[PDB]
């Protein structure tokens, strides 16, 4: 994977500050971004997004709703892509797992605005209950 580069030289320095796990020790590289972007490609969307912040914030927009019945190709794409979103939007995690919910105090001021359907609802969906 080499059409274009995603991240700047500043973002670049801080992408390989953001640490895979939690408690792990084990930073990110370009083994990740250029995996995902070789990835959008087959999703039906241009690797062009990727280096613009509103790109991301968009394709992830996807992929959200889509987390309930997502492959493992989703998932890993999800993750990477919101740890890259951050450093898009000048903001530092501590790991793939901060960045995941910092994403999610972002958004949640934006769902706000669109909560008009999740109220109000009148649809008994299937329930479950196997973890």
């Amino acid at each position: 994977g080499a059409r274009a580069s995603v991240l700047s030289g500043g973002e670049l320095d801080k992408w390989e500050k953001i640490r895979l796990r939690p408690g792990g020790k084990k930073q990110y590289k370009l083994k990740h971004i250029v995996w995902a972007s070789r990835e959008l490609e087959r999703f039906a969307v241009n690797p062009g997004l990727l280096e613009t912040s509103e790109g991301c914030r968009q394709i992830l927009g996807q992929l959200q709703p889509s987390l309930q019945t997502g492959s493992e190709e989703l998932r890993s794409l999800y993750n990477t892509i919101a740890v890259l979103y951050c450093v898009h939007q000048r903001i530092d995690v501590k790991d793939t797992k901060e960045a995941l919910d910092k994403i999610e105090e972002e958004q949640n001021k934006s769902k706000k605005k669109a909560q008009q359907a999740a109220a109000d609802t009148g649809n008994n969906s299937q329930v479950s209950q196997n973890y």
